[PDB]
């Protein structure tokens, strides 16, 4: 019925390393409140399983907008190649409250190029 907007984020596994970087860029067509108004959004990601604070990261919260550029780069370590098929990335929008959708990224499949993707918020 609604658009709900989408998500720019760059994914990245150092495999020498053993890290995911996770680069959550900013969101587009996020859909305004019922009274009108924008919204104060902003990312949660865990890295499943545990959910535990140590797998938790957020961005910092936009005010008053409907396209938030964050711009920030998470990192998860210790991360395995082996473990990919047990792993992955649960992402979700808030309005700071409100739910504006979620993104799961399963690693073994995931698009780790190093290149900022769109996702759709669901």
């Amino acid at each position: 019925q609604f658009l709900s907007g989408q998500l720019s984020i760059k994914l990245w596994f150092d495999k020498v390393g053993h890290q995911l970087i996770v680069t959550i860029l900013g969101a587009k067509d996020l859909p305004s409140r019922e009274d009108g108004r924008p919204r104060n959004p902003y990312v949660k990601i865990y890295f499943l399983p545990d959910r535990s604070d140590k797998n938790k990261r957020r961005t910092k919260t936009v005010k008053k907008t409907l396209e938030p550029k964050w711009n920030q780069t998470f990192i998860y370590s210790p991360v395995h190649r082996r473990e990919f098929r047990e792993r992955m990335l649960e992402i979700t929008l808030w309005d700071q409250s409100e739910f504006l959708g979620e993104i799961l990224i399963e690693l073994e499949t995931a698009l780790l190029d190093d290149e900022p993707h769109w996702y759709k918020l669901q």
